């Protein structure tokens, strides 16, 4: 529209254009466009941004500014009076696992991260943010409204810094601001090996000609590997035990340590990639470590995008799997693969499906310990959970074991992340999930809820009536038209969790749609798609087939009972099965010839 393109990106990338690997950053997939789905990049508009000023400034912000003639109402204030709940009990999905919810995660991270502004690291203004809460520049602070009890405890805010967005991070004045993605939009396991060069580097093994990422030397398993330690401090993972002195863990994706349990999937995969790296050495001795690493990072690539799409995609979009992510027809270089600005927002689905505990199981898979279950706010930035009190296999039987929460009309978001979320470089555990994820909607300049359902070719209510009969539910309907006046203002995020899930599904239609059209146009626009013919060998895909989370598991820990269709609610012993009757990755296809 206005400049050609924006100036001021990661300029230097050229394309070896035969290399069959992806690279680090994600450029180079698509040969005529090499910068789409690369990382650091803006986050596509599906939708032109809408801001109160057209450009830039968040509705919400200025007191005066109406968004379609009424006043935005402020962000946890929607969290108290919609999101919250008290009660617990009977919230858990009946038939997720756990696992269902943390795999969201995992996926969520390799696909998106819209990081806040650094705007300087020297920074009184950060001060200026969390204790005066005055609004101002990139501090855009979530006022709490009259009423909420976190004011009688916690000031008049909580602190809250606008994401970064292209072209230069000081002001700019010209086209809408666009946030950037600071991973890469394909699904390639950038999370466990990052998205930029250094950190590629620093994360592998260059001790050995071996192809192993480097893993944590403090600490062991049982034998079996961590990862490595962040040692930059201040650590937010030292700061919640003063005591334990365990430092975030080091990975692909700087969220690792952001909660226990995503620090286990993380360690499950680096160390399936060692396994990986060390089987193909014993196949292939004459290969340099470089191909050991990428040939090893391929198969994980895969991995993930199998268990992703073959048994994750099916339970979330449910009877839309099939409207929205067909069978695969190979890549299309016209398929814009990058991640939108809306489904960073959409993926954020998954804020409902996490419980309010987290439990160790022992052996019989019976609470490991006194301790077994813990409240999920004791657990962000958790190491020492992991490395003093178990290792990683109690919580993984606890994926399994365990159950998601399900999403709920009048249960959305538990406390432990609606009350007292813990944000790094801030001290409490006093934050609101779900109160960011509506501030960050506006920060974004996200469309309304409306907006997004003419985009999914879906009814758009104007009235309380209609937005009851989209909604299936009478007070959700006028709890948040009392809080928006019209539908057209409703934040996406809040708008579309609202909905009722579709059958066999676990979001509502206006969700399954933005989410299926993403996932379909990271698959169709992959030149490096593990089902597209060339990637891999044609019997390297009968073996790849086969793959699970469960045989994941049986590999990369000492659990020998697991469940056959791990993402499902999973009872022990009767749906448990030894590793045994669980198909293996044969590697046979991965055996060099020279000669
Ligand atoms: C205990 C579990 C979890 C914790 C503590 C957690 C915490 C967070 C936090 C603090 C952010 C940044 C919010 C902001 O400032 O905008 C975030 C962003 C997000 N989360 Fe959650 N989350 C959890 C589970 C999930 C699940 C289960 C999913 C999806 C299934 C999910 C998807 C996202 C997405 C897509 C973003 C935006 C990423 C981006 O910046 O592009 N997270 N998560
Ligand atoms: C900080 O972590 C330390 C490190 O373990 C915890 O102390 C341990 O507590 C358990 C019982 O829960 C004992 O089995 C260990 O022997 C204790 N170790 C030490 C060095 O005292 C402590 O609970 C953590 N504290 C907080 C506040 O989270
Ligand atoms: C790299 O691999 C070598 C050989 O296995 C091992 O001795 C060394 O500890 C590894 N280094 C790190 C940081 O993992
Ligand atoms: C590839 O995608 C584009 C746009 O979605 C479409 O124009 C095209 O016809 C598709 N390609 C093939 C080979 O069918
Ligand atoms: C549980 O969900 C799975 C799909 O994940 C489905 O095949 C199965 O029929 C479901 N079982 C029940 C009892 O709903
Ligand atoms: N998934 C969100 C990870 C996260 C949590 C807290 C601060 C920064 C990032
Ligand atoms: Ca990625």
């Amino acid at each position: 529209s206005w400049e050609v393109g924006c100036g001021a990106p990661v300029p230097l990338v050229t394309c070896d254009e035969q290399s069959p690997y992806r690279t680090i950053t994600g450029d180079c997939n698509n040969r005529r466009s090499p910068a789409l789905g690369a990382a650091n990049r803006a986050l596509a508009r599906w939708l032109p941004a809408e801001y109160e000023d057209g450009l830039a400034v968040p509705f919400g912000w200025t007191q005066r500014k109406t968004r379609n003639g009424f006043r935005v109402p402020l962000a946890r204030e929607v969290s108290n009076k919609i999101v919250g709940y008290l009660d617990e009990e009977g919230v858990l999905d009946q038939n997720r696992s756990l696992l269902f919810m943390q795999w969201g995660q995992i996926v969520d991270h390799d696909l998106d991260f819209a990081p806040e502004t650094e705007l300087g690291s020297s920074e009184h203004s950060k001060v200026q943010c969390e204790e005066y809460c005055v609004q101002g520049d990139e501090c855009f602070p979530i006022m709490f409204p009259k009423n909420d009890p976190k004011l009688k405890t916690q000031g008049k805010c909580m602190p809250f810094f606008r994401a970064g967005f292209v072209c230069p991070t000081p002001p700019y004045q010209s086209l809408a601001r666009d946030q950037i993605n600071a991973v890469t939009s394909f699904l390639d396991a950038s999370l466990v090996y990052g998205s930029e060069p250094s950190l590629a580097s620093r994360l592998r093994n260059l001790s050995s000609p071996l192809g192993l990422m480097a893993v944590n030397q403090e600490a062991w398993d049982h034998g079996l590997a961590y990862p490595p330690f962040n040692n930059v401090k201040p650590s937010p993972c030292e700061f919640i035990n003063t005591t334990a002195h365990v430092p975030c863990f080091q990975a692909g994706d700087s969220r690792a340590s952001e909660q226990i349990l995503l620090a286990t999937v993380h360690t499950l995969l680096l160390r399936e990639h060692n396994r990986l790296a060390r089987e193909l050495k014993r196949l292939n001795p004459h290969w340099d470590g470089e191909m050991l690493y990428q040939e090893a990072r391929k198969i994980l690539g895969a991995f993930i995008q199998i268990i992703t799409f073959r048994d994750y995609l099916p339970i979330v979009l449910g009877s839309e799997m099939q409207k929205w992510i067909p069978p695969y027809q190979g890549y299309n270089n016209s398929v814009d693969p990058r991640i939108s600005n809306v489904f960073t927002f959409a993926f954020r689905f998954g804020h409902m499906e996490v419980p309010s505990t987290v439990s160790r199981l022992d052996e019989n898979y019976q609470p490991w310990g006194p301790e077994a279950e813990l409240p999920l706010h004791t657990l962000f930035f958790n190491t020492w959970r992991i490395i003093k009190d178990g290792g990683i296999d109690p919580l993984v039987r606890g994926l399994l074991a365990k159950n998601s929460k399900l999403m709920n009309q009048n249960k959305m978001v538990t406390s432990e992340l609606r009350n007292k979320l813990f944000q790094p470089t801030h001290k409490v555990h006093g934050f609101d999930l779900a109160a960011i994820n509506l501030q960050r909607c506006r920060d974004h300049g996200m469309p309304g809820y409306n907006s997004w359902r003419g985009f999914c070719g879906l009814s758009q209510p104007k009235t309380l009536k209609g937005l009851q009969a989209v909604l299936k539910n009478k007070v959700l309907a006028k709890k948040l038209l009392d809080l928006y006046k019209t539908p057209d203002n409703i934040d996406i995020w809040i708008g579309g969790n609202a909905e009722p899930m579709v059958e066999r599904g676990r979001v509502g239609p206006l969700l399954a749609c933005l989410l299926g059209r993403q996932f379909q146009q990271i698959r169709d626009g992959d030149r490096f798609w593990w089902e597209n013919p060339g990637v891999f060998t044609e019997k390297q895909r009968d073996s790849l087939q086969k793959v699970s989370f469960s045989r994941l598991i049986c590999d990369n820990t000492h659990i020998t009972k697991v469940p056959l269709h791990a993402f499902q609610a999973n009872n022990y012993p009767h749906d448990f099965v030894d590793c045994s009757a669980v198909d293996k990755l044969d590697l046979s296809p991965w055996a060099s010839r020279e000669n």
